[PDB]
């Protein structure tokens, strides 16, 4: 019977807890935490992390939701458990850690065989494919997911897509969860194979990489030249197979991700001929190296760095060739961040600093825009 | 007087005279061409090049436009001089032919020094700057053209934007020329100086080859891996950062300007770090290279090549290796390209190759189809 089922979430991160809160408004989940605190506030109808919409429908929409640290509970009886646990790639040694993923495959397997789970963790590519053969199931899917932290149960409700690794009617039913309880209508769609979907996110972000070291790459011509790069990124970006997005110059790409996933996929292709995967990871690099030459060229006897990622590349480049570098950053409470102090009062910042450095303007510096260095264009 | 003033086109190829077409609906247009039998088509109403539009616009709508031989009968008296004469780079040398548009500048100067040129012909970066400084003249602006040969005219009355580079109310009022003759209204527009309008075409073409490059790069991964190369790539652009466009696999990057385009980029780059423009260029050999492979193993006794620009670099590496190559290409009069065979009968090409190679797929191979190599997945 599908028309009122039970989801069990496994994790309650932003990712579980996004995707729960958005299927309880029509169908019965239970979210399942190993730490009791976490469990006793969701039952209050208290989210124990930010994000406006979370909060707002849990304590104000009518969900059949609660929390549980029962696996017994949690996962008898339940149609369909999302695993939302945490997982992290490591670029250095290429190692991705799925231990939490494969411990509740464990724990449905010998709770309730019969339920189908659907993979929301980041994993590496063959996961899936790989532990329904090692551990003899058919029970497992992997299904992207495509939120911003801070905003994901928005993003549930507005997504870009849905994609389900595998095809068939288990998967879309899944699928169909996913749309019933978005605002948005008629939500793009599509059902893949599991070692494919796997790979989208590695490739989406990497593309959104290879766009961000273009556009700067773009800048560094820029600024060696002489040329306002604004003009040309202009000019280019109205040819709509372009877009005026994703083109705004920076002291390269960083975030949560993309470092990170680049990095990831580049490791997938050591028996693959190519240039543009392995150039989007070294075009990172060689552009913190630009802009560091071009600061360090100014002369200046103290570096300011205006928040604190791709910044701290700079600030790394800099404290090698021995100048000083200070960190405006209100949210940091200590006094030193990587060996270099952080200044609490922006005027005092203001007037030691011989260039401020910052990936995007903002208004605070702006009685100080001449010493200030930033390749940001667009906001 | 902007009313109605006299614009003298410099070169009647499909650039030349889409923009004189397009401009003799509410000016004086005359068209200066060396070729007397050029002109006296013209002055027929017969177009000499291949374009539905502008043949249908010669011959049916009421324009002010006629050609001549007599550079003073066209130069003289002229507001605006369009100079779309023949240019070619040559990436082996680096070597930029702009003669014929030093001809023009040269004549304009002499016969109409108050003239303004406006420049549409593709030229090297710096290019006018540099002519305005040594020639001592201040009346030449770049524009890019931005259309297709065969639907040139389309183009100009439906353009992605206009772009002018000179920040003036002469740029502008050339630019107000565009838009009146256009059929799309409130059409993108954007002022720059000279340099950078000179730069715009070649890092668009250059990113379009780049994502050209990096969708054929995943999908020698899905191929080497065994994966389904449609379902990744239509995961990845239901991202609307990335888009469903220009994201069909082939065997590399081709055309009349994208390869000759990245490589005069790159020449541009010879003074600033780069990763993703150097690897732009070579992505595409190094994807060349894969496809021949992939074919080379099949072990095939002979190639079929239908349709003859990038499966021509494939053609090269596999009589590299010593396999004959058989081409079906009905438009090619000749029996023999570049030292293979041209089969004039579809049915014997069929049955002679072993494996078919063809850059798109098409519907008279279907009865083949079993041994047909493409990487096409959309059309
Ligand atoms: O136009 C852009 C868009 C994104 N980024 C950088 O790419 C990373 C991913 O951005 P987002 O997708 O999290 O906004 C961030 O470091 C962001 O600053 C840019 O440099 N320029
Ligand atoms: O999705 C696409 C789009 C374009 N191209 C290739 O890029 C070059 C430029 O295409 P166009 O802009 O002339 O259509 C051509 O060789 C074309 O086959 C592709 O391989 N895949």
């Amino acid at each position: 019977g599908s028309e009122f089922m039970k989801i069990t979430i496994s994790g309650t991160g932003y990712v579980g807890l996004s995707n729960g809160v958005l299927i309880a408004q029509n169908h019965e989940v239970v979210a399942l935490d190993i730490v009791q605190a976490k469990v006793d506030m969701l039952n209050q109808k208290i989210s124990p992390i930010v994000d406006k919409e979370i909060q707002e429908y849990l304590a104000e929409k009518p969900l059949n939701f609660r929390a549980t640290t029962d696996k017994h509970d949690a996962y008898r009886n339940a149609d369909y458990v999302i695993i939302a646990t945490p997982t992290d790639y490591d670029p250095k040694t290429n190692y991705f850690n799925t231990s939490t993923v494969e411990a509740v495959i464990r724990d449905v397997t010998e709770i309730n065989p019969n339920a189908v789970m659907i993979i929301k963790s980041t994993i590496p590519v063959g996961f899936t494919r790989d532990i329904k053969e090692r551990l003899g199931i058919d029970n497992v899917i992997f299904s992207p997911e495509f939120l911003r932290e801070g905003r994901a149960l928005y993003d549930n409700l507005h997504p870009s897509r849905i994609v389900i690794g595998e095809r068939s009617a288990r998967a879309e039913r899944f699928a169909d969860l996913l749309k019933e309880g978005a605002i948005k209508q008629d939500i793009p769609t599509l059902f893949t194979d599991s070692t494919e979907a796997e790979a989208i996110k590695l490739f989406a972000n990497t593309y959104l990489a290879l766009r961000v070291a273009y556009f700067n790459e773009l800048d560094s011509y820029a600024e060696s030249q002489g040329l306002n790069s604004k003009q040309i990124i202009e000019g280019v970006c109205l040819d709509p197979r372009i877009g005026n997005h994703y083109n705004n110059p920076s002291f390269g790409y960083g975030g949560y991700c993309l470092p990170k996933d680049t990095k990831q996929l580049l490791a997938n292709y050591e028996s693959v001929p190519n240039n543009i995967i392995a150039a989007i990871v070294d075009a990172n690099r060689t552009r913190k190296d630009f802009i560091a030459d071009s600061i360090l060229a100014r002369k200046p006897k103290v570096v300011g760095v205006y928040r604190l990622s791709s910044i701290q590349g700079i600030m790394k480049r800099i404290k090698a060739k021995g100048i000083p570098v200070i960190i405006y950053e209100p949210v940091m409470q200590e006094d030193e961040f990587f060996n270099s102090r952080v200044v609490r009062d922006l005027n005092a910042f203001k007037q030691e600093a011989d260039v401020i450095i910052s990936n995007r303007m903002a208004e605070e510096l702006a009685d100080v825009a001449d010493k200030v260095y930033t390749r940001d264009l667009f906001g």
